């Protein structure tokens, strides 16, 4: 199941419209309160006008609507079910604006939910514009409108949060398709639940950004139900997926074709485990004991050239093992890894230990000392993010998490680790005064200008559970070594819950839950507006454009050069990324040095090692004097 954010509005007043209504199934039946009475559009001999079919309910007095629920027939037909959608408000009945949310709605009987952000309104139309199966009518049960206790304004300069994006699935886990620039997300076997899976099947939804469509599809061919995997875009481009209900299977996602292709068995079976892509374009990864079995599980890695997967025994995973409670179960969950100079991955934690995983030969281990500051050794920090936000100074700053997974306070704990060459401790300090909030199950991206948007999550990890839930996001800006609270969002984005830096510079956050019967899942996402997007005027700026540029493939050391219509002042590359349970391992950042040809043209040059400019696809973003950044331009890297 799922759930409403708001208090269901009272009816008694309300008046309905219709674009056609069956007799016997008038536009009011869908507010009389019997579950068993059905709206229904013109079918039979009134004729089948397809979509769009819109419902407007006038609520006579002005309310702070933050909800609406949609239930379908319950009589066992399946006529009429509201597939992709649009929900607008308005003050006067006539003037719409943008969609406060939109996208799709599974093919099922159940109770369907779109929560967004609080907004006073007298008027709410819903737009179905498919029916779930593709046919003509649309048919509702019962609508309602829910509302929060009150109303504030966004404060001014502190970002924003909307649409809400609804969806046919909670997104566990999520990518950006870089040549369709398209967010991939799934779930597992079914659309609200992992649990009870047979196994070889995991269904898919994507959102287009630029038409609002969401799309979704069912992948068997792979024989791999992909809930709970080891997730990494190797140096062609393609996702690799691994593990997790189906252990030993590898999934490989193709952009170019919008394909899922058959990978090669992991020589080990594993679970939560993360996975890092490498200098020279394969893919490492370690531990993972949350299916396949509890045991030592070492490195092993992956080569897309070959296909293949070759177990590194000697990169042992007893060196990053946490103390948690639970055991190894738990212990060897979610490293994080980034893929460094020449083969070597480096992990930052959650363990207190940091450690340097070596790929030549069978493999090898080096430790990199405590993550720790003048304010002592940091403890185990489980599902606590690590983010790369400067490639070129070996910069990783790491925050919250807690030292068991479950059952344990969070901590507001955070690190800035500077990496050096491989096998040499790191320095390590304490970044500012840490979080403002302490959380676990928290998502995070770095943005266009280095600063890291941190979201979501809970002050004590119960997973499945939506208590203690931190509600404003916050920023990090290294320039000046400070946090920044946000605008707080309506949304619980605990367990299960994603981040992703789309094309266009706005956040994708979502997902939280997948744990069936539970009233904890959430079927959506929201986008949020980082304040660099917004001019003084609280209006959104002007962005620069590339109108040009010399090449889309670069080799690493390589130089560019592209034409812009209005002065740039800065730019920046960010590696696209993937995301499941707190772990990104794909995206960082490239602050580049930028050379003035005259005018509107310039010119830089590709970091040479592709340790730090890992090879794969990248988002080029270009800034001009206010720090307005224009939409992402797609750069492949190769080594
Ligand atoms: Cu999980």
């Amino acid at each position: 199941a799922s759930a409403p954010i708001g208090s269901a509005i009272s009816r008694n007043n309300w008046a309905v419209t219709c674009d056609s209504a069956q007799s016997g199934n008038e536009c009011n039946k869908a507010i009389d309160g019997n579950k068993d009475t059905f709206w229904h559009t013109f079918y039979g001999a009134n004729g089948d006008p397809k979509p769009p079919h819109t419902y407007t309910i006038d609520m006579k007095t002005t309310q702070n609507v933050n909800g609406l629920s949609m239930l379908p027939r319950q009589d066992g037909n399946q006529n009429g079910w509201i597939g992709r959608h649009e929900v607008y408000l308005s003050s006067d009945g006539t003037n719409w604006g943008s969609p406060v949310a939109s996208g799709s709605w599974f093919a099922d009987s159940t109770t369907k939910y779109s929560n967004f952000e609080t907004r006073p309104a007298r008027y709410v139309r819903l737009v179905a514009i498919t029916e779930a199966n593709g046919q003509p009518w649309t048919s509702i049960a019962e609508i309602n409108v829910f509302q929060a206790s009150s109303y504030t304004a966004p404060q001014p300069g502190l970002g924003r949060w909307g649409p809400t994006i609804d969806l046919p699935i909670v997104p566990a886990a999520a990518a950006i398709e870089p040549t369709s620039g398209r967010v991939l997300m799934w779930s597992s076997y079914r659309n609200d639940a992992f649990g009870g899976s047979p196994g070889g099947i995991t269904l898919t939804s994507s959102w287009d950004p630029s038409t609002g469509i969401v799309s979704d599809r069912t992948v068997t061919v792979t024989k791999h139900d992909m809930f709970c995997p080891g997730i990494s875009m190797d140096g062609n481009g393609q996702i690799v997926v691994t593990g997790g209900n189906d252990a030993k299977k590898t999934s490989l996602y193709d952009s170019s074709s919008d394909s899922w292709i058959p990978g090669p068995d992991m020589q080990v079976a594993r679970g939560y485990q993360s996975s890092a892509t490498m200098s020279d374009g394969r893919v490492f990864t370690i531990g993972g004991s949350w299916s396949g079995g509890v045991f030592e599980k070492n490195g092993e890695v992956y080569s897309p050239s070959s296909k293949t997967w070759t177990s590194l025994p000697n990169a042992k995973v007893n060196p990053m093992l946490t103390a948690d409670k639970q055991g190894l179960y738990r212990s060897d969950n979610h490293a994080w890894l980034f893929g460094w100079k020449k083969g070597s991955v480096f992990q930052a934690g959650p363990s207190t230990a940091m450690n340097w995983y070596y790929t030549s030969g069978s493999g090898d281990v080096k430790s990199a000392g405590k993550r720790q500051s003048n304010r002592g050794v940091a403890p185990d920090a489980m599902c606590g993010n690590a983010v790369m936000y400067d490639a070129v100074k070996g910069k990783i700053l790491t925050f919250g998490g807690s030292p068991d997974y479950q059952d344990s306070d969070a901590t507001t704990n955070a690190h800035i680790i500077t990496l050096g060459e491989p096998g040499t401790s790191p320095n390590t300090v304490f970044a500012s005064n840490g979080l403002y909030f302490a959380r676990t199950f928290h998502t995070s991206v770095v943005l266009p200008d280095g600063s890291t948007f941190i979201t979501g999550g809970q002050r004590r990890g119960i997973p499945f559970e939506d208590s203690t839930p931190v509600f404003t996001p916050e920023i990090y800006v290294p320039e000046q070594d400070t946090f920044y609270k946000q605008n707080p969002n309506s949304i619980v984005r605990v367990y299960h819950s994603i981040s992703l830096l789309l094309p266009d510079g706005r956040v994708f956050n979502g997902g939280g839950g997948l744990c069936g019967d539970c009233t904890t899942n959430h079927f959506d996402a929201q986008i949020f507006t980082p304040n660099y997007l917004y001019n003084s005027n609280g209006n959104l700026a002007t962005r620069p454009k590339i109108t040009r540029t010399s090449t889309q493939s670069v080799k690493v050391g390589g130089r560019i050069t592209i034409s812009t219509d209005s002065s740039i002042s800065k730019a920046s590359l960010i590696r696209y990324g993937t995301a499941t349970h707190t772990v990104n391992t794909d995206q960082r950042r490239i602050p580049l040095t930028l050379t003035n040809n005259g005018g509107n043209s310039y010119s830089f040059q590709v970091p040479s090692d592709s340790g730090v400019a890992l090879p794969g696809y990248w988002m080029l973003f270009v800034m001009n004097s206010a720090g307005v950044p224009s939409v992402a331009s797609t750069i492949r890297v190769t080594q």
